[PDB]
């Protein structure tokens, strides 16, 4: 067959044809041709063996991108001023502004420091369009998981691409970057953007490009595709390049040999932005410049070897690198424990996947091995005993952060927006295309602030179950054991599921007591900068815990949600000790909870001018990130109907303008939050032998989390009574305090 006239169409001649070993004899010959390169000069401003031409040129659409610069005294896009775009400016027949995605492997957010002397083109877009300081990628910080994330709006665990390599026990087969297995669709869940477009009437350019097609041919092909007639022309495109990833691996992020690759990339953007101008589309198309992950210093010698910890190490399969994954070849607890805290300077930590910090959302897929290692930034982990950079580490590490830039009619003009996570982009790009997004993990409306106009105006979820407000019904003999002004500053959480619960009023605190789970869903109370279990007479004993259960539990103890130690008058403390405030806690936990309630809260209140605290339980025995229903709960207090949480949370809110007391706050809010794993021992904190001042705060930071995360795990809805706009609040709720 032949590719005569078929090159990079939509025996094959399309841009994946190599990747499948199946292009026509003359594909290379007719389609990949390089003579005289890709930049016009005077000498040739007057064939068919060339790569781009300099007169069926603009007409047939294979000019070199510089043509009108070189041959018609037009200024490079780069050289023109920054002109705002009040509305898109498209040729007729363009029913909507096209979207072009310029993605780059391994582009670290700080590379943008390097400046317009190396990356002027890329720098015009940032300066001129919409940008943020950096973008958070997903764990694991590797190419294939983050690209599909970007394409889906989903965490890998949901989309199924949980690593560059993976084994699916139900399929019995392994996925690799090199190989033909990846091509099988069965690996791929969610709905990538190209599929969402197609289902809704919008044609898609190809999102993948074979290795062989040089970067310059990829841009020409995209620009060519924009010249097609109305009913064949796609409205969305992606360019992809494997830079800066490739050279960062060889030279390391802080290599000065990184200037050149950043130069090369900035030239390709230039081609593209020149190329658009040439077609008069440079004020039509929205462009997204976007990375998949950062890059970090990593050298051969900083490799831990499992062989140093384990006896039978030939008994295991390790996915190695900047993360570890272990399973059996053909005792889990003994391997975990054989790797728990054996050196003072150990550069990794083992986890039962369900024990990894929830913000990672990395456990709910059968391709995620129970045994997981978090390697330390700058380190490697191998099985047994060239490059200077790598990545894949925890996605809260600064070296792993990456880039976003929006530039176009729909985007905003010279606007800076706070950093955000790549799971939010899907919704946006759907907005930019008037497409209904498929269900995903982005919170729609969190990134409306990036856009001139918004077709999507978010609304608050309807409350599902209404609260009860009980008064004194019962009398203490009936049992058998053994204010909103001050404590509820953003309205009560809305319960987004079916149960029965009560609101409880007190001098020091308010709560949301569950007659089903026998404990508060939440407990809110406020602490200023300068600052025995008895029955609760409003709750039927049938829906009340008992101390008999606890006395009878060999392991389980109990704690309070609102702390006794922060009481306001000896009178008031009697409330701290109500059965309605009491929850199950392992003593290994209590140390942690106690430090938080009795040291760290008053400290947080000194540092931020008061804080509003809402704490509560979380149950996620299935580790799917969602609030558990009863059937799922696998553990109660001995002989009782009293369920044991998997984690506990707190939400800590104040005033961004810290000159204002957390309760006399008129403006934006400052929020931090955690989800602490509820475990029988403190194996996880290698320094937990010591005073709590030497390891708790470290553990807590590791388990920082977004309020949104808390909402999923609770089906509560927070912050519904403020003076801020709802889209701002979504922002507030998507925010993660990273401590990096
Ligand atoms: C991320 O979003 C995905 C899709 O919204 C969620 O997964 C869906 O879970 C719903 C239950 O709400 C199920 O009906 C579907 O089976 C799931 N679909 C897919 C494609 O996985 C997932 O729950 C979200 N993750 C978190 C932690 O919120
Ligand atoms: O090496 C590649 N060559 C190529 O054309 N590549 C795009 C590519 C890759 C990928 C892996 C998983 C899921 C989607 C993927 N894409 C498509 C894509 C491109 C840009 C995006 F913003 C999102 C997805 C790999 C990458
Ligand atoms: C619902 C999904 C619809 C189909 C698309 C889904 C998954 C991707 C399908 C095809 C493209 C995927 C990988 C192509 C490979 C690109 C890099 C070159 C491969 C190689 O180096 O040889
Ligand atoms: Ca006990
Ligand atoms: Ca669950
Ligand atoms: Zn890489």
């Amino acid at each position: 067959g032949s590719c005569k006239g078929r090159c990079f169409e939509l025996c094959r001649c399309d841009n994946l044809c190599k990747s499948y070993t199946s292009c026509c004899h003359d594909f290379d010959e007719l389609c990949l041709k390089t003579a005289r390169g890709w930049e016009c000069t005077k000498d040739r401003c007057g064939n068919e063996e060339n790569a781009c031409h300099c007169e069926d040129c603009l007409a047939r659409g294979d000019c070199c991108t510089n043509y009108q610069v070189v041959c018609k005294g037009e200024s490079h896009w780069v050289d023109d001023d920054c002109e705002e775009i009040k509305a898109a400016e498209c040729p007729a027949g363009f029913v909507r502004p096209p979207l072009i995605i310029f993605s780059v492997d391994g582009f670290r957010a700080s590379y943008m420091k390097k400046g317009s002397k190396v990356m002027p083109n890329i720098e015009k877009l940032r300066s001129c369009g919409t940008h943020s300081p950096y973008m958070r990628p997903v764990y694991p910080t590797k190419t294939f998981p983050n690209l599909y994330t970007l394409a889906t709006g989903l965490y890998p665990e949901s989309h199924g691409i949980v690593g560059n390599s993976m084994y699916d026990p139900v399929f019995d087969a392994t996925f690799h970057l090199r190989g033909r297995e990846k091509f099988n669709h069965r690996w791929w869940g969610g709905q990538p953007l190209w599929i969402t477009a197609t289902k809704q009437g919008v044609k898609a350019g190809t999102f993948f490009w074979s290795v062989v097609i040089p970067h310059e041919r990829r841009i020409l092909t995209i620009l060519q595709w924009l010249t097609l007639p109305d009913h064949e022309r796609p409205s969305v495109y992606a360019f992809y390049s494997e830079q800066p990833d490739f050279s960062g691996h060889k030279y390391g992020p802080f290599g000065p040999e990184m200037t050149n690759p950043l130069r090369e990339i900035d030239k390709i953007v230039g081609q593209l932005m020149d190329g658009l101008k040439q077609l008069k589309l440079h004020r039509c198309v929205n462009v997204i410049f976007v990375g998949d992950h950062g890059m970090e210093d990593v050298t051969c010698d900083r490799t831990e070897f499992l062989s140093n910890y384990l006896t039978n190490v030939d008994d295991i399969t390790l996915v190695p690198g900047t993360l570890g994954r272990i399973r059996s070849k053909f005792d889990p607890k003994a391997i975990i424990a054989n790797l728990t805290c054996k050196k003072p300077d150990q550069h990794f930590k083992p986890y039962l996947k369900q024990h990894l910090p929830k913000r990672l959302h990395y456990a709910n897929n059968r391709r995620i091995e129970d045994i997981h290692l978090l390697v330390e930034r700058r380190w490697h982990v191998a099985r047994k005993p060239f490059f200077q950079g790598d990545h894949g580490f925890d996605n809260k590490v600064n070296s792993m952060q990456t880039v976003f830039v929006g530039y176009g009619s729909t985007f905003k003009y010279k606007t800076k927006v706070p950093p955000f996570e790549n799971i939010e982009l899907y919704n946006v790009m759907c907005d930019l295309l008037g497409l209904k997004p498929a269900p995903n993990n982005g919170t729609h409306g969190s990134l409306n602030h990036l856009l001139r106009t918004n077709t999507f105006r978010p609304t608050m979820p309807e409350e599902v179950t209404r609260p009860n407000y009980p008064g004194i019904m019962y009398l203490q003999s009936d049992f058998d054991l053994g204010t909103e002004e001050r404590h509820l500053l953003y309205g009560r959480p809305a319960v987004l599921y079916r149960t029965r619960y009560d609101i409880l009023y007190h001098t020091d605190f308010e709560s949301g007591y569950s007659e089903i789970f026998l404990m508060p869903l939440w407990t809110s109370y406020t602490v200023s900068k300068q600052a025995c279990v008895r029955p609760d007479v409003r709750v039927s004993p049938s829906f009340s815990q008992n101390c008999l259960a606890y006395k009878n539990d060999k392991q389980m103890s109990y704690g309070f949600l609102f702390p006794p130690y922060l009481s306001s008058s000896p009178e008031a403390k009697y409330d701290a000790f109500l059965v309605t405030n009491m929850v199950p806690m392992y003593p290994a936990f209590k140390r942690v909870w106690n430090y938080f309630q009795r040291v760290l809260v008053k400290k947080y209140a000194s540092e931020r001018n008061g804080v509003n605290v809402i704490s509560g339980p979380i149950f996620d025995y299935d580790y799917d990130g969602l609030h558990d229903t009863e059937d799922k709960i696998k553990q109660y207090v001995e002989g009782s109907s009293i369920p044991v949480p998997t984690h506990y949370y707190s939400i800590i809110t104040s005033c961004l303008d810290f000159t204002q007391p957390a309760d006399k706050c008129d403006g934006p809010l400052s929020v931090s939050s955690f989800i602490l794993p509820h475990r029988p021992d403190n194996e996880e904190s290698c320094n937990s032998s010591e005073d709590e001042s030497k390891w708790v705060e470290e553990l807590m930071k590791m388990h920082t989390a977004r309020v949104r995360d808390i909402e999923h795990l609770t089906s509560l809805d927070f912050f519904r009574k403020t003076s801020r706009s709802y889209p701002e609040i979504l922002t507030l709720k998507t925010y993660l305090h990273t401590y990096e």
